[PDB]
């Protein structure tokens, strides 16, 4: 009997069964809602709009996303994408398999006594658990010492560890992500006459900046050369029928992570989040953690991040031990092929909630 | 030496001499071009036309806005209302006194590079400047803090201030002003018998609506109480011959400003974007944006909308706190009329780019 | 003439003449500067804020604190704090009075040669004194012997006395006072629902706490009967308008300053450094320790603190001698009041450095 | 059959068989215990280290010392350190070689009627001895007259020897070693901005005494010159990065060893005490005691001790005869090099105590 | 006009005026020096304390005896305690009564001509006078014939007396009094882990055998049994709090006045002096020193001293004659009860030094 392994994160789903290599079920965590009626006859007149099937008829529907930077902000539209994987892509009853979700780490105790009450009330579900992102995210490179860099679409979070022993107080939060890119660049983008407002075209600008929009080395080098449109522009085909054409949009909307004056916040960067949790450490702790920094996510995927950590942060931190980071591909899948291959373990299974030892104790022994 | 503000935005134009309280040159940015030939003794030629003179011949000519939300479309028509108002109304040579132009904020760059080449080539103009209609419009008033509320006529926008230090961040444009009332309201017109579709006709439903119709303060109350006629309706005397006669739609004409579901938009309301810019700004400064909002613009002269904002806004945010709206009479010149005090101070005159220094440097110190 | 008694601490700064009872100039030592760059005309300016302004403007302008845990870490804005209370506030000429300055024990030497410098060469004054906190602290009760236990707001230190005859070699300082608790506040409060980042609302969460937070009786009985809602929880009134309640962390936040393993710290908490340090003392002068300790500062305000004394440390110590606390009301002002007094005696002027000495011999003799 | 000579003194460990000229185990005194609580599976696991694998993660294990200046405080840590070095670093079961202790002299009886208990109830040890660490490094050098000087790591003892016959009335203790002096340290670095409390942190500014630091040959001489530093400083290199360069805190941090002034304490230093125990004996043995005094243990490695003793010595004893001083190369393991040559004799074979004798009589036969 | 009895000895000081019973004026020889330097403003001050007053400031004094074994060490602290008792305690004028001061017998000539000398230029005293306080404590009791045992705190003297006729050869000497006693006291407390080397608890421990401490019966009588403890512990409340408790360390530390083998001189103990003496004196004599053998001092008020005297003494003496000790209460005042009673007689008062004599004769008539 194998295990179910679940993230239940922000912008993407990554579900399938424990101790594959890839998941067979992906879909953005979208809820659609028809907005006007029907100009035809002969179609669906349902109301819940969940999977792939809503990226087809953006234009008609409308999207929402019911998780908000990890905080669970709506609860009847949460259910909804939980009970269609396991009836349609996995087709898995709950009742025969665990299940091991996967939650943001700081997440507030609101979610958390209300996320067990889903998979055990209405789903019947022998067994679950929870953990930290940092810690499912760590076995896909088979180490046990470094920081954990994750930062897919809710809240981007830094996390280290030494040797198996987390530090809580490391656990430096920054609301730096995928969701918080896509806002600057809507404003950024309509000043070349391209007016766009609409929920339905939020996610068109979105998949130009997986491909096109990247890091770059320097920020006040290209800008002055950004004037001689040469190789920093190309056309982009739209389904509707137009044509996109960016010029110094393409690495400024990146630099959002590195520097939070875009937004209008105080915060540090992410180049500076990872520094500062390090000084709050101890001095002997202080050594494994520069040379070993591992960073994993969904947004961290522009072609030039692993190029710019070892300047900034050199730079900040004294030039005297070594400085290397690692960057495997297809990282967006680490937390899933590393949370699978952790419930393959004979110690892992000591560690599961029974149902026994909810309804008699309470919802105050997950924690 | 005395300055001239001009604010070429869509709807009307405000010019005048700086200094003044009320500007004495006021006309629609319209194009009236023959389409249908008309032979009689007296009248002729005049081929292109200009200024209020379209105003008087409308079922012959045939009028078009050079300016469309904001972006100049037209290039061609553009220069023709600028060259016709300093040589006709205001009788003054633009080579003698600096001309103050005003745009919309978050316009694009194809119409700021493009503007100032026209007052530098074409019309010798010694100094410029340009700035945006939220600052302006806050000096009709004569405080520091206070959110803008501009609703001209092409697009609303919401910039908020605390204490001259501005948040370009919290600008939330919105594409529900002036003219995108007058569409909404052929399309629900012809149901009463009174269709049109030739765009002389736009404009005679427009004045019906600056004075019958207004803003009420609750919409579904008054749909129930539609059905009985009694004083919701009142006939109007039409220029050609006949009598309008209107009833219920009255109010749910500028319910649109306030309820986007009527055109086909996903977009907030009008009492939603001056509600979500408050929540991206820091919560020190959320204290000062409720009670100090003023509105401004062309799409604000309802009889029926300061009693109204007083419960939509209400309702969302606590009401801990005060919430007071203050609504000064002739705020539709609050761009004219600030622009011209602004220019009577001492430090405003080290703010103009002078023209040997757009010939040094180029279309690139403007912004 | 009199004196000037100043205390350049971290969290508020205690100025004043010397003689009195009550400073009558109290400010936060924080720097006001510009986030964004606001587009107006005759705004501000004031580049650097100084004073109790930057209070009504958090916000926008980025506070920061000049001092970090007694260690002078910024200089050029340390002299922005200086020169505004003698010329705003105080109104008093350093030229005509001696000024007192206090600073924290066991401090490095980098601050001493540099402090007394910008109070010779910037501003003129004819005589200075330095002091550590525990000597001035002291005064205000009007005793001799008495272990001190001073708790401002960076570094918490335990210097005791014996009949004048201090002890340097029993000083053992924590880390532990005032900033060290916002700090883990900040990290407890977002378990809630309540994110916060921005350093604008350090200081709103910090207003709660001096307040509502307070020190309990136990640790492990109180939070087992925190479950049920009862008299734990009060709603506090925000300036923006929103409900805080918070359940079990009000005495948990206080309780980092006993019990260190909250942070990360292998450090004693503030009940067992002061029993370790009279551990190092004779054992003639080890009985006049328990029963005449005094605790003063800033921090030290919590109502519960004077009922936790008399438990952990006569656990501790043999139950057989009588150990008695002395907390007087308006403890924070300590410093401040017993540094006017001590000025007034006739054999304290026989020890002001200066001006003519300093310039002949260095910064050896401050020492 | 060879013996076990093995060293259970604080500081280092010296384990080996006897018969050899350097021991080949070498380990701090050290306990490793987790302080946080981590969230990972297959982690360790190892409650309690011991050996030298805490060195490599300090930060995180807490370091603690089972000894304290002799006395040994926690007995269930002190047996950790000695069943790990007969099965890991010395690889012999002690069923077949007689284990040597060696304790410090003037030591508590709670701790010989223990020591000798875990040597025969937990471990099985055919024979056992223990003696005193004076006349067991005297035999290291090859003479039997004279002053033996041991100065290990908690408390320095100065017992002398006249041809076999000890002087238990000239045997004064003296809380000054290798412990005392990092204590000091502790306070006296932190006068540069350094700040340090943290445990971990305890053996990385060892290190800097054990290499950098050294005993001058005056204290008035190269303090006054300390302003113009040419030649006492000099950069150390930590294993994090920082840069720590010390100035006139390298020649007083061992004086401390001289004054004991320094700590609070008015007991002698370590060259007034070995000349009062010399006057507390008889009168013709005066003269084997000032040519003839031999330095042991680990504190006594500073290069600058054997030039210093020639001065403070020779003052205030009467130059009226010869005082030479002999410091033989890797004095440190003179104490382990002593103890087994020692056992190497016939006349100590038939000294150790017998498994069959200690049941017979008790613990009063081991004194 | 009365005289003035003042005895110099170690340990205690006993003045008072002449014709009394008990002096009112009783204080230790010791002199309140500051070891630390206190950073405070109307302390103290006293350079140099004297009297009662460095009792209750053992833990900051320093500690330190003017007078050791008899001879005067230092004699810049013998006058402080000779000018404190004249004008604070006895209240009296030296001009107005002489002194009488009491020297200890066998002096190598370094009491006698530097004693007078401080009475004389500095002090004007009219007449004084010094003798031996073997004789002087004989006038106590009434009688003139019996050896006396003075044990005070410096040299214990035994100098017989033969009805007025004094022998000079039989004066033997011994160092072993009461400093002699609280020094191995010292050496034996530290065997139960109660470490001490601070000078200021060596007046505490010295307490504690003036009260618990006694002379026992025999030795190895107690010996075998102290192994028990049943009967020969008592728990000894320290000022401070901690629980001291002695097993076998009560018996065994006056046994050194006995047995000087604890230490490692060659002298005999206290018994063989108070014998070899006899036999150096004439034969008819030899019956009136064995039951007429007299007691004093301090170190005399053991409760176990009669009982053991007619032991040791009667089985080394011939058993054909009577045996008698006399030991009558308040035996420490003895010197300065019968020094006071023997300047009450007509002969006495024509013995003195006149203030005209010295000056004319020398310092060689004082013997
Ligand atoms: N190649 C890429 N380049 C830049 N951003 C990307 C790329 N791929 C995905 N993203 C961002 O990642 C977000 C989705 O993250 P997701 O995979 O859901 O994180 P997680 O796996 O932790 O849930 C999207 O909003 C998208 O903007
Ligand atoms: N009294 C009124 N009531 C309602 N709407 C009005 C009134 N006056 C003008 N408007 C609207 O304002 C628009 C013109 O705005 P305009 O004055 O050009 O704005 P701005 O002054 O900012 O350029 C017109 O489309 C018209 O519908
Ligand atoms: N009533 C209170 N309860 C708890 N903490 C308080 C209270 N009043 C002040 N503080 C803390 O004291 C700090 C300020 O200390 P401060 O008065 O500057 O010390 P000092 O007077 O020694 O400079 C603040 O950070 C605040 O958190
Ligand atoms: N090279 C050195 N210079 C100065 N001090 C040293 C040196 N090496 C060791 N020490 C001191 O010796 C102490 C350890 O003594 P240790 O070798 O354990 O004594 P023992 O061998 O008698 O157990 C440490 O506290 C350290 O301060
Ligand atoms: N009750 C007592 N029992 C035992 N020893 C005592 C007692 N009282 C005093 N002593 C000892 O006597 C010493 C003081 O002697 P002191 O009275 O000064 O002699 P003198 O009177 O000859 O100067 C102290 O060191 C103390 O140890
Ligand atoms: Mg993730
Ligand atoms: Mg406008
Ligand atoms: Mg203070
Ligand atoms: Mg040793
Ligand atoms: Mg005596």
């Amino acid at each position: 009997t194998t295990a179910l392994v679940c993230d239940n994160g922000s912008g993407l789903v990554k579900a399938g069964f424990a101790g594959d290599d890839a998941p067979r079920a992906v879909f953005p965590s979208i809820v659609g809602r028809p907005r006007h009626q029907g100009v035809m006859v002969g179609m669906g007149q349902k109301d819940s709009y969940v999977g792939d099937e809503a990226q087809s008829k953006r234009g008609i529907l409308t999207l929402k996303y019911p998780i908000e930077h990890g905080i669970i902000t709506n609860w009847d539209d949460m259910e909804k994408i939980w009970h269609h994987t396991f009836y349609n892509e996995l087709r898995v009853a709950p009742e025969e398999h665990p299940t091991l979700l996967t939650e943001a780490p700081l997440n507030p105790k609101a979610n958390r006594e209300k996320m067990t009450q889903i998979m055990f009330e209405t789903f019947n579900v022998p067994a679950m658990y929870v953990a930290i992102q940092a810690v499912l995210s760590l076995y896909a490179s088979g180490r046990t010492t470094g920081i954990v860099l994750d930062s897919g679409d809710g809240v981007t979070h830094n996390v280290p560890i030494y040797e198996g022993y987390a530090l809580p107080h490391a656990i430096m939060r920054l609301d730096l992500a995928g969701r918080d890119l896509t806002d600057y660049l809507m404003k950024i983008l309509t000043e070349r006459g391209y007016s766009f407002v609409t929920t339905a075209e939020r996610e068109i600008v979105r998949d130009i900046k997986e491909k096109l929009c990247y890091v770059a080395l320097d920020f006040e080098n290209e800008m002055a050369t950004a004037a001689s449109s040469s190789s920093l522009e190309k056309s982009y085909e739209l389904p509707d029928g137009q044509v996109i054409t960016i010029g110094n949009e393409r690495f400024r909307c990146p630099e959002t992570l590195f520097q939070p004056s875009f937004i209008g916040m105080e915060s540090a960067g992410i180049h500076e989040t990872t520094y500062n949790s390090i000084m709050k450490c101890d001095i002997d702790i202080r050594k494994d953690l520069y040379a070993n920094n591992v960073l994993s996510g969904g947004t961290t995927m522009y072609p030039g991040i692993a190029d710019r950590m070892q300047k900034e942060i050199t730079a900040l931190a004294p030039s005297t031990m070594k400085i290397k980071i690692i960057a495997p591909p297809e990282r967006k899948y680490s937390v899933w092929i590393g949370g699978s291959i952790l419930a393959s373990l004979s110690t892992f299974q000591q560690m599961w909630i029974s149902k026994q030892e909810y309804d008699e104790a309470g919802p105050s022994i997950v924690h």
